[PDB]
């Protein structure tokens, strides 16, 4: 059954008793409660598996993926119950990782999780990101331009069909892009650090790598934390403090590089 | 024509029979028709068969005549759907991004994308004048003080976002070259933390929707806009509308200064 | 001529709903245009402007009558009391209106409708130009008592509804009406600030009551002081300029620059 | 004289709010005069004023009457708990009148009615010019206990309601009467800034204070150090100025400026 | 003498409002005083605090009557549940007072009751100086835990309420009685800041409780840093001067100056002004 | 040892309100001790501590046990749910308390019970000095998975609740315990400003988990990265030693300075 859009009770016991999808506070084990910023978000780790399963299997993965947009949807959801964090104060996800879940992005042996390539409007990411020949690219919160006629070019709407599709796919093994989390940069708010950043950000990139992380995949999401001109340094340190990979592009090449990787972290650089 | 009126009543978001209903019904459940989209905090709802009926009659009428027989009617193309938090299960909602060649515009270059072309410039720049001399069909005008040129037929004035959005959506499919003068209520209205230049960066996102809700129904619009940035970042506040948008043109002295267009044949830029 | 509601309309409630504005429900009734300053909603009537205009003419004068009649001016200015009233009309402006029909001898002859705000610093000597284009009418607002209030020609009044339900009459009545002053619209419409710290809400709710000035084809004239930062005047006069029908800078009460909409296009002097 | 109501009433049933404003409602009696401080609301009521302050002048011993009759004074200056009270009057000022019938005593012979306020920083000795202007009372409000508390002439009083109905009814009762302070409402009165860094909300609400006291036909002269920024003291000293009827600078319990709105025009000095 | 009321008692009901503030309503009794400290409604009832405070007086034991008279002390000072209780009290402050008949030996013989308070940087010695004057008690509150704990007179507290209670109670017994700190008032009492980077409410609210202090005729000792900023800090000092009964500035546990309203007038020492 | 209670308890009605904090209402049972950190109010039970700490102890392999009594831990430390629950405690800290018979080997051997922070920068080397006092389990929360967490002896959390639980519960049964990190706290813990642009509740926040764990007589270790202003790290690093049991300032893994409450008073790096 699809995930409950009616909001939960949270003063009624028989309410408060049902699943997270179901509109109450007590968790499946196979839903994981993570937060970005202030927004309650469940995945179904077993569902996904299953469905990205399914896409391999398929006789063509095209199809099927268009066939089941509605179930794919319901993977990343918001939980519906009433003040659905209560229980859970400053709620992060839990760090994991394994030399049985790496990957082949940048350097062989990547942790999953998630990597961000950054810059701002005239750094060239999507230029060097498309130079990097993903297998897909999620196109979310964007203006529309030739580049999403292409079938490997899949637009979204919202957090949760942008996480939902970018997780399957990952899942089912393709080099994910999304272009890109500016979504992100302007709808998480809130006190902001010595950079001039919401430290909620911070907050939501560990949280989101940590689910990548657990899932055993790797998302590369372009982000422009917008940043002033004085604090760019302090605010691409604190990025690089939250995920588990972080690439810094000018004139669509690498200015800096850090990944935590199956054999250490590493770090490179080259001024621009 | 036969549209419906959307709901003004608030729609219970915690009675399970309120939220089945449709968006225009104050419920949660879009019918096939509609479309939810976000400027800002501000949910909305365009309805594609309202809009396609309606331009259809619109095509068959005279714009000015048109718009004050059917301003009831209008309320059905675009509108708030009144559901209690109706964002609640679509966080951070932009719109799908899409692009076709089959859905290109001669404004400026023989083939731009549909979407959004914004003119920008401060108060001095002369964004109307520019606009004028491009010779549109119909101006639009929204959130602008009175003047000679609201005599004219071909100037609708409208009020707030909706119908603003739904006379632009109406005469843009209607086949009309249609312009907004202009976008400073958005500019003024939509808030939040800001980033350089003091300009809210919820006014990018804001910009973005409208783009692409125009751009998934295969039409072009022009809107004037001043995003009153302050002097040491206006080339940076520039540069973040221009990713944000379809087009856009800088104007000063109603001249223009730069121009940078998303055509069908690749990124165009001039100046 | 009957007075708004007061009691709070619900908005979950079909009945309420489908009421007219001065009923607290949603429905415009085809006299009333619903509006908005910063977070308030405001409703203009024209046919409780028009009706109570032509008492007020009768009357040949305003001090006493708008003693006497301030319980039904309500009518005229009043804020609709349905719940969340503005949630099916985000971004709420004026729809923007001119007629070489609608001209005013304000400064110029041909003066468009619309409101002319007369701008200056604390000290500026506004109230003093403003006495010397020697008004018909000057209403008092937010101002503190002086012995200017002791003349018949000056209108006291309280609440934002009060002023511009009193100045809408005296101008529909062919009164030159100056208001003195914009002083607690300034304070009271606040938010995010553009350049010289000053809310960009107040550049809205100028354009908004320049427009609802220009659709009843009157002129408005009102004195502010925007108190912008020391650096930023320059654009924060501009910023008003370009939401209003006028503007006259003013100070040691003579004239520095002034610019007008007029029915011959605009009109930039100093 | 009866006790304004407590119990909050009701903004959507027809019957509370019909009610009076002493009575939870939002209806009015010809007595009350609803006006605003910040986001608070106030009612005077005249009629408990007039009445009580006859009591009073009877008494002819102020500290013992205030202490014999300090529930009956809540019906002079009180909060009306109408829910929403303020929903029908955005931007709420008062009514600004002046009377040559109703002038004053103070620094020269025809001072307006309304407020006079004092300024000065620290150390600028507030309170010991006004001492030597031989007051009758001085309230003491905000402040911490002095050796002056101790004076039968000192009359201690807790928050703005009970401060403004003992000012009014002592003014009422023709005694000179000191406020020190205004603290509190510096303190309180919070919102967008201004220059200096002096929220905007605190000037409207002198010059609300300011009207209701002209209303009433008395003075009252209050202590005030606005705590501006030091680049912008001059800035806010004339945004006070420019609020109220008067406003003296002292330095060293002297006066270094002093500006007064009389029955025969504004005089400055220095 | 009883524990008030937790429950929330309602403003929209005749009946709940008609109740005493420790019931819930919004009717002072004679005993009964409301105030504030920022939008923190407060209430000290003096009739549960002067039966305690005898009783604390009698007691042979007075480090077992606070922890086994814990429950009854919640009715000295409380906060009133009543909903919205400070609406018809718009800008509440104390009445202030002061009387020759109830006056201080503290650093002058003739202190005025109200608040004495310490003031000083993160390292300033405001604790070792205190700990100098050779005071009967000390309350700790809102401090880590430290030997200070273990070996000195000293009465640990939780929160604003029992920290207000306690002091209230000591000194009504007649005890010099510290309070080592007022940190969670300066981190808790926030808002629209003063042109020294402090917020003004902590203002309002030390002169609330110098003059609940002044009304009792007790004398209440306690450090605070109010964390100004380096630039203004000389305005902060002098604010909270003109707050309060007295005021103490400590630099390496020693006194850089001091401010104190006395029975005969004011008495100060090493003041730059 | 039961499962607090998630439904939300009501504040006005006398029935609910009589309840222990762990069933929704306001009366703490003698085992109950209810503190806050910034405004989230937050219970610990002494008596599900004791005896789930005893069956911890018996288990002798704290990453197996963990995972079978991940449902009991939240008796332990959790968020009490009677509505408004902080409503009669405005302000509260955690008693402060000491004891001789209460101290720690950790740096000194007699260090008191309570919190001991490691502070440092971006680089600082907080983990791998950490790492190198050879503790015997670390508690990882709110930081971006690594290498690290493939180690039996790391314990992944994922709130505040579970980390203290977790914490509590293995320093209880006598494991030298460090959690990495307190960055969570860092970004969560809001409100008005102090120096270096630091939020004062943060240091309201370590004194009154420091003076929980006095309370409970153990020692918990934790890195923390304040993030300061430059100009501001030597004032905000004083300021959170003035707010716990002990501090540690790291850079390049080595220690720079470090101060510490120990049973016979305070001991600092520059003696």
């Amino acid at each position: 059954a699809a995930p409950a859009v009616v909001e939960g009770s949270s003063t009624n016991a028989a309410a408060v008793k049902k699943s997270l999808r179901d509109g109450g506070m007590t968790a499946l084990p196979s839903e994981i409660l993570f937060a970005v910023g202030s927004i309650p978000l469940v995945v179904d780790k077993d569902a996904l598996s299953t469905l990205a399963a399914a896409l391999v299997a398929s006789d063509d993965p095209s199809t099927w993926f268009v066939a089941n947009r509605e179930l794919i949807r319901a993977v990343v959801f918001v939980p519906q119950q009433n003040n659905v964090l209560r229980a859970t104060p400053l709620l992060s996800v839990r760090p994991v990782a394994s030399l049985s879940s790496v990957h082949n992005w940048q350097v062989r042996n990547h942790l999953s999780g998630l990597h961000v390539v950054v810059g701002g409007t005239g750094a060239g990411k999507s230029k060097w990101l498309n130079a990097q020949t993903p297998d897909v690219t999620i196109r979310w919160g964007e203006p529309g331009e030739t580049f999403d006629m292409e079938e490997s070019s899949i637009a979204v709407a919202d957090l949760t069909e942008m996480l939902a599709v970018a997780l399957l796919l990952a899942t089912a093994d393709y080099r994910v892009v999304i272009d890109s989390f500016r979504n992100l940069v302007f709808g998480i708010t809130g006190a902001a650090g010595p950079g001039g950043v919401s430290v909620a950000l911070y907050a939501a990139l560990t949280s989101l790598n940590n689910i990548c992380a657990e899932l055993g995949v790797l998302l590369v999401a372009a982000i422009n934390p917008m940043s002033s001109d004085d604090k760019v340094s302090l605010v691409y340190n604190n990025i690089a403090a939250s995920v588990a990979g972080m690439t810094v592009v000018n004139n669509a090449a690498v200015v800096s590089q850090t990944i935590r990787s199956g054999t250490g972290r590493i770090f490179s650089g080259e001024p621009a």
